[PDB]
């Protein structure tokens, strides 16, 4: 009887006005008639009326509100239909009604059972290892995560002991099925059936849905940081390694982590302590020979599946290596169709080739039947170990030594108690690939650098701009001298252009007046102070160097300027693309001032990367400004335009210029050709050509 | 007593002497000391001594010598250990004696017990698809594999009938256990419970191993009629077409055809006659409403397993979209670290970085997210569908209107039919994959020609070696004249030389001498007849081309010579090599005349390439000879070194060349240069010299 009206409230409390609140023609009629129905219903009941009564009223004049409420929320424009469906699942009590064979009652109930069904209808070491990845487990300082982390030990030490202890219930059903021959207390134990065997996956999808953002933040604290640490400067340790790799193994490390980790507390910590739980609960069971031959079952499992993992591995190998050798005899059959053609091996080579495939076909055969083998010895030995531990449970229960009926108990528990057995090992080739992709990253993590910040690393007294070089050396490797012994001090607002031998000297003098590489002895110094006691950031943040390719990532042209310096707003954005003039290539292009540009983007022309490039550079603002001029020159327009460019962002700046043009090293205020490791040639292009040093040949190399 | 002897004699019967036949110091005399005990173990069984004391002793003999023979077998360099496994194993039934608590017996118990430790220790439309589907699994015509076919189809009947029958015996376990409230019939169930439990992984393993060799055939079937039939001849949508996708969609659609007829047989007809037959046999069982709701639920699962799979797509495809771009974004910010270091984008960059990581793996976590609600609903489903099955068997069994007991049978059966289900609801993707796998092999089997083999095509009356053309024409386009209205009648034992524009029309006609394309119009005949009524390789069998390349297959250097000729033996090959004089580079190659060339193997310089080349013509001695004269040349004793082995397999021949060379124009019959579709000039060296044609011009052009 209160039932009824538990499921009533029940069904009433389905969050009606709850998340009506939370959520914020013919159709519309139809829901109306329904409220109609509903407040003719409720009406109905307060007509026909004591307390529970008075509640059913009130839940039923709610309810019906609530249903107009969201059928017209729905015209100023899922759950409705939950709604209907909960309520209709709730109107199961009609049964409670035919069970009979008051009244206003059970019209009303009749009416109301019609009216649900019409919404309804209308809705539809190790111990390193071990130290480090409980560290790895710790997020941060915030108490927002380490609580999830709570809960995530709490459900999975919750996990094994249901795992266990709902089995021990089964036996209880099946042992009151006995003594019985009692459905009151035999329904008490099917809830506890119920929602005990609706929650042993139930529990291990919450246990993964919080290890998804704990694998969350671990992935993002590892990645920036292996991020970080892959962005230091070793350049000869750089340039051999391609990008592709250096990240693959970044992204292998942090699967190798997410994995380890994961599988490390979830499939090998549970397992091993769902047998030992299991064998201890037999301990307190009853202390025989049972728990010790399911031991053997379970470590006999164990190793043979280890050992056939291990057997498989060659033949995997064997396998792989012939399917590759027999495609690329199919691939470089076919590459030649034409001499294929002119001989008549058309039907020689398929021959060979069903040679090859036979040699290959038969390995397959080899591997698929040691997988055939593998789980065959694996039902066998299971089949065994169930004829065993059965027969023994048997023999006791038609020797009645025990607690009898039992036998459902040991007959399930061993497959359950398996389960996870193979689920562990299928992963042994998986954790050992962790491993090694794991160590690498942990070698990566800390090496080195190149340039070394010393300690008293300070600003940059940025006063004036003179850069002097006193008797300096380099070395990129051992007795490695593309620079010996150069010396001189160029002043504020004045212009240094270089010219090299055909070789990386240029760029590498370049980069040792930017720090990117380092000196073995010699004296370096910007403004006075020596360039190797600082910090490097403060000293390139006052550096602008034009480089001769320019790189475009896929995104847009206002970021592309932006990565000049990132602290602009879209004024400083615009004002230097009018100072450079590339404001009419935007003009010329779509996307307004946010041109998507790249690899995948809209293209470029040379001449206008380089014009993106100096705009950029225009947009960092420095005073120290030192040019890669490319040999690849342009038309008259083009080569003017960007000396006129490099003259409005050099004017009054110290510059100096790398180039081997005509325009940079006729005005210039000296010019320097740095050869084999020394300066070669000292003065301006009236002093090189009125004492006719190396100047002269390369005036017959520019001429032709 | 019996069950001893009878034990005693399967152990015994271990193939001991049926093995020993098929298979052909101080552990050889730890052996013969076993040999010895247990030939003293047999003449102590002999001392002793009815038929059984006999028949004992004359196993006990064999068995003995049959240790000495294979402990001497293995001196005279696995299953001893076997043999000695299953005797200890057999050895069990010691207990037996210790039951007790003859004599002679007991001693010679005791003495075999140890003396088998002491060996065991020293061993240690659809429609359309059904029907080809139906006859793609018809091997042959042989009487072998159509019998092993028969085999799978009886195992697949045989597999479901005792996944459905041995629950019942389950449920006859425990009804006999409450009925007993009997061991040695209550055995007799308890064996079928083992050798039946111990058979259902144990029958799929060999299903699946015969279905190894039903896949072996099947595929060798279907991938040697699509590569014969990728062997046919049309070019111009060969040349379009690179190698790598021609053949991936070639091991796709074979992978197609075996994953789809292996699934559809083993895991869609075999899980819906499950479900039929669990509800059929509970129409025999009791007709009742438990049959309706047990389907509700088997159709319940199966439709959100669907359609929660057709949720899943969309986000793996957004997960990889994602994926993608910020692996594009993080290698092509890597690309230029030197610009990376020349801005202070070193803390900007990864910042950036992680926000593309955490907007991709926010939706790595609605992917997940998404599984962990399948899985949910999945579970929560199952365990309602558990919880009204178990309550309708639960007030049956407390009413009793059925036979009682029976819970554990309805409790394991529906986890025992729903277990293939999600087998099935992962590869839903997977088969319409398989259809667009097989479909367009489908339409790759059967397509076209280029050149198109005529009836009455007959062999090649290899008279004399004359060929004429009569006002022909070609397009391998519309309306495209690379060769418009050329005649002539070539006469044997002579030699034309040609050259062309720059382009290919030199090489076409020289594929249309081969009928490597088609004609439009007009006339060419080889010897007086026709070359379009004839079989394609009658006529290429009578014809060499040197090609300008040389493809080297990954092989050796007397199969790539055999490749000229497949009938050869070594003789004709190392003959050739002489005829060339090649055979040297084969002495100044390590491996004899199998030196192992290619991609990977010994490479090789070009002219001993185009070397290689003439010794597969030479060996494939033909009388037609067309030379494809490569306009690279090389050093004079190379350059008249392979005009002269030209010259011995070309004298006395019926000779066509294609070149742009000096020593093959000043000396042959006739020159002729073909431009612009026409016969631009006709006559020899001196005619075109004496009348100043275009051999003028391209006279200048060799000159410089």
């Amino acid at each position: 009887f209160f039932f009824t009206l538990v499921p009533s409230t029940r069904m009433a409390l389905g969050t009606l006005a709850l998340v009506l609140a939370l959520p914020c023609i013919s159709p519309y009629v139809l829901q109306l008639l329904l409220a109609t129905l509903q407040a003719a219903l409720p009406l109905a009941g307060l007509a026909g009326r004591s307390y529970l009564l008075l509640a059913s009223v009130l839940e039923s004049l709610a309810g019906a509100c609530g249903l107009w409420l969201l059928v017209v929320e729905r015209s100023q424009a899922h759950s409705p239909g939950l709604l209907l469906l909960w309520t209709v699942a709730f109107a199961a009590e009609n049964l409670a009604l035919v069970s009979w064979n008051v009244q206003f009652s059970l019209w009303v109930l009749r009416y109301v059972v019609s009216g649900g069904l019409f919404v309804l209808g209308l809705w539809a070491d190790f111990g390193r290892k071990l130290r480090l990845l409980s560290g790895y487990l710790w997020p941060r300082g915030s108490p927002a995560l380490q609580l999830v982390v709570l809960i995530c030990l709490g459900l999975m030490g919750l996990e094994r002991a249901l795992n266990v202890l709902v089995p021990i219930f089964y036996r209880n059903i099946v042992n009151l099925l006995t003594e019985k021959a009692t459905v009151t207390s035999y329904v008490f134990l099917k809830f506890l059936q119920g929602g005990g065997t609706g929650s042993t996956g139930f529990v291990s999808n919450l246990r993964t849905f919080l290890w998804i953002r704990v694998q969350q933040f671990t992935s993002r604290r590892v990645e920036l940081l292996i991020f970080s640490h892959l962005h230091e400067l070793s350049l000869r340790w750089h340039l051999g390694r391609r990008t592709g790799e250096v990240l693959r193994i970044a992204d292998r490390g942090t699967s190798s982590v997410t994995g380890l980790l994961s599988y490390l507390v979830f499939n090998v910590i549970p397992t091993l302590a769902d047998i030992i739980i299991g064998i201890i609960y037999f301990s307190m069971f009853f202390n025989a020979w049972f728990g010790l031959i399911v031991f053997l079952c379970m470590s006999l499992y164990l190793t043979l599946t280890i050992v056939v993992t291990e057997w498989r591995t060659k033949f995997r190998r064997a396998m792989n290596t012939q399917e590759n050798a027999t495609r690329a005899r199919a691939v470089d059959s076919l590459l030649n169709f034409e001499t294929v053609k002119y001989y008549n091996a058309e039907s020689y080579e398929v021959e060979r080739y069903r040679e090859a495939i036979i040699k290959y076909q038969g390995l397959e055969w080899k591997s698929s039947a040691s997988l055939v083998l593998l789980n065959q010895t694996q039902n066998l030995v299971i089949g065994l170990g169930l004829l065993a531990g059965s027969l023994l449970c048997a023999y006791f229960v038609t020797e009645q030594k025990l607690q009898v009926g039992d036998y459902v108990l040991f007959g399930t528990y061993i497959i359950q108690l398996y389960m996870p057995l193979n689920w562990f090992g299928t992963y042994y080739r998986m954790i050992q690939t962790n491993f090694i992709d794991m160590e690498n990253m942990f070698d990566l993590l800390k090496e080195e650098t190149e340039v070394k910040d010393l300690p008293g690393a300070g600003p940059l007294r940025f006063q004036k701009g003179r850069i002097e070089f006193e008797n300096v050396h380099f070395s990129y490797a051992d007795g490695r001298e593309t620079l010996q012994d150069v010396s001189f001090t160029v002043m504020p607002g004045q212009t240094l252009a270089l010219v090299g031998p055909s070789g990386a000297g240029k760029s590498t003098i370049l980069r040792l007046l930017f720090r990117f590489y380092d000196i073995s002895s010699g004296c370096i110094r910007i403004d006075g102070q020596d360039i190797s006691q600082v910090t490097q950031a403060s000293l390139r943040s006052h550096i602008g160097v034009v480089p001769q390719d320019t790189v475009l990532f896929n995104d847009t042209i206002a970021d592309n300027i932006r990565y000049g310096r990132v602290t602009a707003g879209n004024d400083e954005v615009e004002a230097a693309a009018q100072a450079a003039g590339i404001h009419d290539a935007i003009m010329a292009f779509p996307e307004g001032y946010r041109t998507q540009v790249g690899e995948r983007g809209l293209k470029l022309s040379g001449g206008e990367k380089q014009r993106v490039a100096i705009a950029r550079t225009i947009l960092k603002a420095p005073g120290i400004i030192l040019l890669d001029e490319a040999t690849s020159a342009l038309d008259t327009s083009n080569e003017r335009a960007i000396q006129a460019s490099l003259a409005k962002v050099c004017a009054n700046r110290t510059t100096i210029v790398v180039a081997h043009r005509l325009s940079t090293v006729v005005n210039a205020d000296q010019i320097l050709v740095i050869k084999d490791g020394c300066i070669v040639e000292r003065g301006r292009h009236e002093a090189l050509l009125s004492r006719g040093g190396v100047y002269a040949d390369m005036w017959q190399l520019q001429q032709g």
